[PDB]
Protein backbone atom coordinates (compact mmCIF):
# COMPACT_ATOMS: atom_id res chain seq x y z
CA UNK A 1 0.00 0.00 0.00
CA UNK A 2 1.26 3.76 -1.11
CA UNK A 3 -0.54 4.83 2.01
CA UNK A 4 2.46 3.96 4.53
CA UNK A 5 5.56 5.31 3.67
CA UNK A 6 8.80 5.56 5.78
CA UNK A 7 11.88 6.37 3.87
CA UNK A 8 12.93 9.25 5.97
CA UNK A 9 12.84 7.00 9.01
CA UNK A 10 14.94 4.20 7.36
CA UNK A 11 17.41 6.30 5.56
CA UNK A 12 20.94 6.63 5.99
CA UNK A 13 23.27 9.20 5.61
CA UNK A 14 25.02 7.55 2.98
CA UNK A 15 22.78 7.57 0.28
CA UNK A 16 20.82 10.80 0.32
CA UNK A 17 18.29 11.63 -2.26
CA UNK A 18 17.98 14.90 -3.84
CA UNK A 19 14.58 15.21 -2.45
CA UNK A 20 12.64 14.37 1.15
CA UNK A 21 9.24 14.91 1.18
CA UNK A 22 6.85 15.00 3.95
CA UNK A 23 3.40 14.50 4.10
CA UNK A 24 0.02 15.38 6.67
CA UNK A 25 -2.94 13.16 5.66
CA UNK A 26 -6.27 14.62 6.28
CA UNK A 27 -8.62 13.35 9.11
CA UNK A 28 -9.53 9.97 8.66
CA UNK A 29 -6.81 9.03 6.08
CA UNK A 30 -4.60 5.44 6.83
CA UNK A 31 -1.40 4.92 7.43
CA UNK A 32 0.74 8.14 7.32
CA UNK A 33 0.17 9.14 3.56
CA UNK A 34 -3.47 8.70 3.35
CA UNK A 35 -4.84 7.64 -0.23
CA UNK A 36 -5.91 11.20 -2.06
CA UNK A 37 -3.48 13.82 -2.06
CA UNK A 38 -0.37 12.29 -0.42
CA UNK A 39 0.19 9.11 -2.69
CA UNK A 40 -0.41 11.70 -5.75
CA UNK A 41 2.04 14.07 -5.18
CA UNK A 42 4.44 11.07 -4.07
CA UNK A 43 4.13 9.43 -7.28
CA UNK A 44 5.05 12.57 -9.28
CA UNK A 45 7.97 13.42 -7.46
CA UNK A 46 9.36 10.09 -8.01
CA UNK A 47 8.27 10.18 -11.39
CA UNK A 48 10.31 13.40 -12.23
CA UNK A 49 13.12 12.63 -10.07
CA UNK A 50 13.54 9.14 -9.69
CA UNK A 51 12.38 6.58 -6.92
CA UNK A 52 15.92 6.37 -5.96
CA UNK A 53 16.58 10.18 -5.56
CA UNK A 54 13.20 11.20 -3.42
CA UNK A 55 12.66 10.14 -0.08
CA UNK A 56 8.69 9.81 0.91
CA UNK A 57 7.49 10.36 4.11
CA UNK A 58 4.89 10.42 6.34
CA UNK A 59 3.31 11.51 9.70
CA UNK A 60 2.55 8.94 11.40
CA UNK A 61 3.26 8.02 15.39
CA UNK A 62 1.00 10.38 17.68
CA UNK A 63 -0.67 11.88 14.75
CA UNK A 64 -3.98 9.90 14.27
CA UNK A 65 -5.70 12.37 11.52
CA UNK A 66 -9.08 12.29 14.09
CA UNK A 67 -11.95 14.66 13.59
CA UNK A 68 -12.27 16.01 17.23
CA UNK A 69 -8.72 17.42 16.72
CA UNK A 70 -9.39 19.94 13.84
CA UNK A 71 -11.48 22.06 16.91
CA UNK A 72 -8.32 22.16 18.74
CA UNK A 73 -6.65 25.84 18.53
CA UNK A 74 -3.78 25.44 16.16
CA UNK A 75 -6.71 23.06 14.24
CA UNK A 76 -5.00 19.26 15.39
CA UNK A 77 -3.13 18.21 18.77
CA UNK A 78 0.30 19.65 19.91
CA UNK A 79 1.74 16.27 19.39
CA UNK A 80 1.12 15.93 15.54
CA UNK A 81 2.53 19.28 15.06
CA UNK A 82 5.58 17.80 17.62
CA UNK A 83 6.23 14.99 15.34
CA UNK A 84 5.95 16.76 12.25
CA UNK A 85 8.96 19.04 13.57
CA UNK A 86 10.80 15.77 14.94
CA UNK A 87 10.33 14.15 10.84
CA UNK A 88 11.70 18.11 9.74
CA UNK A 89 14.70 18.23 11.93
CA UNK A 90 15.62 14.22 11.29
CA UNK A 91 15.75 15.20 7.52
CA UNK A 92 17.79 18.03 8.35
CA UNK A 93 19.74 15.65 10.95
CA UNK A 94 20.28 13.11 8.11
CA UNK A 95 20.98 15.04 5.09
CA UNK A 96 21.14 18.73 5.46
CA UNK A 97 22.16 19.07 1.86
CA UNK A 98 18.86 17.34 0.35
CA UNK A 99 15.92 19.62 -0.77
CA UNK A 100 13.28 19.17 1.53
CA UNK A 101 9.52 19.94 0.14
CA UNK A 102 6.17 18.78 2.18
CA UNK A 103 2.71 19.06 1.63
CA UNK A 104 -0.70 18.76 3.78
CA UNK A 105 -4.01 18.29 3.27
CA UNK A 106 -6.95 19.35 5.62
CA UNK A 107 -5.60 18.86 9.48
CA UNK A 108 -2.59 17.83 7.71
CA UNK A 109 -1.92 21.29 6.67
CA UNK A 110 -2.60 22.59 10.22
CA UNK A 111 -0.17 20.05 10.86
CA UNK A 112 2.44 21.49 8.32
CA UNK A 113 1.69 25.10 9.53
CA UNK A 114 2.17 24.25 13.36
CA UNK A 115 5.32 22.98 13.00
CA UNK A 116 6.87 25.02 10.27
CA UNK A 117 6.27 28.51 11.96
CA UNK A 118 8.04 26.89 14.72
CA UNK A 119 11.54 25.88 13.09
CA UNK A 120 15.17 26.88 13.28
CA UNK A 121 15.95 29.22 10.53
CA UNK A 122 18.45 26.94 9.11
CA UNK A 123 15.68 23.93 8.75
CA UNK A 124 12.87 26.35 7.13
CA UNK A 125 15.91 27.21 4.64
CA UNK A 126 16.24 23.39 3.63
CA UNK A 127 12.16 23.04 3.25
CA UNK A 128 12.23 24.48 -0.38
CA UNK A 129 8.43 24.30 -1.39
CA UNK A 130 5.09 23.71 0.68
CA UNK A 131 2.25 22.49 -0.69
CA UNK A 132 -1.29 22.78 1.19
CA UNK A 133 -4.16 21.75 -0.21
CA UNK A 134 -7.77 22.84 2.06
CA UNK A 135 -6.26 24.90 4.37
CA UNK A 136 -7.80 24.72 7.60
CA UNK A 137 -5.93 27.63 8.55
CA UNK A 138 -6.45 29.36 5.44
CA UNK A 139 -8.50 33.13 6.95
CA UNK A 140 -6.81 32.64 10.19
CA UNK A 141 -3.53 32.75 8.82
CA UNK A 142 -4.13 34.94 5.92
CA UNK A 143 -3.39 32.52 3.49
CA UNK A 144 0.42 32.25 4.43
CA UNK A 145 2.21 29.74 6.98
CA UNK A 146 3.35 32.19 9.82
CA UNK A 147 7.02 32.55 10.19
CA UNK A 148 7.64 31.25 6.85
CA UNK A 149 7.93 32.95 2.98
CA UNK A 150 5.28 32.98 1.00
CA UNK A 151 7.22 32.62 -2.19
CA UNK A 152 7.92 28.97 -1.27
CA UNK A 153 4.09 28.31 -0.10
CA UNK A 154 1.63 27.28 -2.68
CA UNK A 155 -2.06 26.91 -0.98
CA UNK A 156 -4.67 25.32 -2.97
CA UNK A 157 -8.51 26.29 -1.56
CA UNK A 158 -10.98 25.51 -3.93
CA UNK A 159 -14.31 27.59 -3.67
CA UNK A 160 -16.70 24.98 -2.48
CA UNK A 161 -13.76 24.03 0.07
CA UNK A 162 -15.68 25.06 3.55
CA UNK A 163 -12.93 24.70 5.72
CA UNK A 164 -10.49 27.25 3.36
CA UNK A 165 -13.33 30.24 5.21
CA UNK A 166 -12.24 29.83 8.52
CA UNK A 167 -14.26 27.10 9.66
CA UNK A 168 -15.17 23.19 9.60
CA UNK A 169 -17.93 21.67 8.24
CA UNK A 170 -17.35 17.90 8.65
CA UNK A 171 -19.44 15.75 6.46
CA UNK A 172 -18.93 13.31 3.66
CA UNK A 173 -17.30 14.94 0.37
CA UNK A 174 -16.00 14.38 -2.58
CA UNK A 175 -11.74 14.94 -2.79
CA UNK A 176 -11.41 18.78 -4.15
CA UNK A 177 -7.76 18.41 -5.07
CA UNK A 178 -7.32 15.79 -7.70
CA UNK A 179 -5.66 18.13 -10.59
CA UNK A 180 -3.81 20.51 -8.26
CA UNK A 181 -2.38 17.91 -6.31
CA UNK A 182 -1.23 15.88 -9.68
CA UNK A 183 -0.33 18.89 -12.15
CA UNK A 184 0.15 22.22 -10.37
CA UNK A 185 1.60 20.90 -7.05
CA UNK A 186 4.24 19.18 -8.09
CA UNK A 187 5.02 21.26 -10.95
CA UNK A 188 4.97 24.50 -8.01
CA UNK A 189 7.94 22.06 -5.71
CA UNK A 190 9.87 21.24 -9.01
CA UNK A 191 10.67 25.15 -9.52
CA UNK A 192 11.41 25.59 -5.81
CA UNK A 193 13.78 22.19 -5.86
CA UNK A 194 16.21 23.45 -4.52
Amino acid sequence: QSSTRNELETGSSSACPKVIYIFARASTEPGNMGISAGPIVADALERIYGANDVWVQGVGGPYLADLASNFLPDGTSSAAINEARRLFTLANTKCPNAAIVSGGYSQGTAVMAGSISGLSTTIKNQIKGVVLFGYTKNLQNLGRIPNFETSKTEVYCDIADAVCYGTLFILPAHFLYQTDAAVAAPRFLQARIG
